[PDB]
Parts: structure tokens; sequence; C-alpha cells
């Protein structure tokens, strides 16, 4: 129901998703000089096992490629976290233009496009369900993506996109460590948010890296070719999927 779209985008979906007005609203803008160090804070720590990636799925603003999530074998800890949350899922968020994809901003520097990696808190719940809806349930790593030279690590995901190309479609996805996309260094900040599109839940703790990765233009154009209608319809590009950053509220973000 919702989209991107003037008539049912970010500025409208308060209407059916109130909360879109809350006080831990994502993405944020990161002014690197109000930023917090946190001593306690420890690095980051994942570990992923190839054998868990699934399956990639087209559910029309955008698309994402799942991880079997029955069992601990691929997990984030580290950080500000206690325990490890498993990784369930990642996905990307790109613009109409070059100029402005990302969904996060640095000292208001907006990026290409940005990937995130979705993981939820098996310690403390028993299921993906379960844990969305809370405070504390899910921990996405996002990481910046400046355009420029082509990036190789990503070709195994665009290869893929052809067999996904219209709303619903799926097909499998195999023997995938998505810890080949992060940086080298995995510096990052942190601060407590939500779900960046519908229904904006407030179960999200951020992890943004401080280090961007690459993509060149025509891998951009390739995110936009996929279609947000169902098969058999007239085609419609898949322009844009990012939401613009919300106001802090008195939240810190905290740096490593
Ligand atoms: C195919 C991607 S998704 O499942 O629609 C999805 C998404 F596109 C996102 F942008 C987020 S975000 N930006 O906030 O990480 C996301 F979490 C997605 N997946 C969730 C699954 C977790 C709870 C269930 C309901 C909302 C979508
Ligand atoms: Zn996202």
């Amino acid at each position: 129901d919702w989209g991107y779209d003037d008539k049912n985008g970010p500025e409208q979906w308060s209407k059916l998703y109130p909360i879109a007005n809350g006080n831990n609203q994502s993405p944020v803008d990161i002014k690197t000089s109000e930023t917090k160090h946190d001593t306690s804070l420890k690095p980051i720590s994942v570990s992923y096992n190839p054998a868990t990636a699934k399956e990639i799925i087209n559910v029309g603003h955008s698309f994402h490629v799942n991880f079997e999530d029955n069992d601990n074998r691929s997990v984030l800890k580290g950080g500000p976290f206690s325990d490890s949350y498993r990784l369930f899922q990642f996905h990307f968020h790109w613009g109409s233009t070059n100029e402005h994809g990302s969904e996060h901003t640095v000292d208001g520097v907006k990026y290409s496009a940005e990937l995130h990696v979705a993981h939820w808190n098996s310690a403390k719940y028993s299921s993906l369900a379960e844990a969305a809806s809370k405070a504390d349930g899910l921990a996405v790593i996002g990481v910046l993506m400046k355009v420029g030279e082509a990036n190789p690590k990503l070709q195994k995901v665009l290869d893929a996109l052809q067999a996904i190309k219209t709303k619903g479609k799926r097909a499998p996805f195999t023997n995938f460590d998505p810890s080949t996309l992060l940086p080298s260094s995995l510096d990052f900040w942190t601060y407590p948010g939500s779900l960046t599109h519908p229904p904006l839940y407030e179960s999200v703790t951020w992890i943004i890296c401080k280090e961007s990765i690459s993509v060149s233009s025509e891998q951009l154009a390739q995110f936009r070719s996929l279609l947000s209608n169902v098969e058999g319809d007239n085609a419609v590009p898949m322009q844009h999927n990012n939401r613009p950053t919300q106001p802090l509220k008195g939240r810190t973000v905290r740096a490593s």
C-alpha cells in the first residue's frame, strides 16, 4: 500500500504508521563533531557460515537475500551487544540519482547507496517475528556505498537479479558469506533507531561503518533496472527506496 512515490512515500507514511513521527526513527545524519566515544564498546565480530545463504526475493520496493535462521551458525557479536544476534538478511537502498541513494548521511554528506545486513536477537527471543517489535530485537550493520570503481564483491548478487526481475519472484541464492561485502575495518558508530520503512518499529540497534565501500554507476543502474510490478504488467523500474534522515530527538550517536 505504502511506497516511495509522491502519493504513498515517506512524507505520507505517518498516516498509517504514526511511529514515523517517533523519537527513535532512522536513518539519521551522523554529525561527527557530536559523537561520543563509549569506552565500553567492544569491536564488532561477524561470524557468518556461507551455507546459511538461502534465497533472493523481489519484494516490489526492493530485493533481499535471506539466510536460514533456525540456528546460530551466522552471528554478529561485540560492539554494544551483550549477546549474539543471528544473521537473517541483507539488502540495499539506492536513489534516483548517484548524488543521493544512501539512507544515513555523515556530516550531511549523501552517498550513492547503502548496504544493510540485518540480524535478530536470538539470545532473548525465539524468532524473528517475536524480535522484530522489541527495542532490543534487531541489529543492522549499515555500509555507505561511494560511487566510483566497480565493486567485484557485488557480482554474485547483481548476477542473480536477472532471475527475480518482477515483484514476488524468488530464486535460490546459496554459498555466500556477506561479510565479504563489508569494509576492511569495522570501526563504527551506533545509535538506537528503527526500521527505515513501514512498519517503522523502533527495534533496531544501528551499526554504521566508518569506512565506505565502492560501487560503479553501472552497478547502481542494475539495481534500478529491477521492476516493482508483477510479471505481465507494464514494466515500472524500482528507481529509489531511500528514506530521508529523521530527527535525533536527543539520542546520542556513539563512536567506537
Ligand atoms: C526485502 C527487503 S525487506 O524485508 O523488505 C526490509 C527492508 F527493505 C529494509 F529496508 C529493512 S531496514 N532498512 O530497516 O533494515 C528491513 F529490516 C527489511 N526486512 C524487515 C524484516 C524484519 C522485520 C519484519 C518486517 C519489516 C521488514
Ligand atoms: Zn534497509
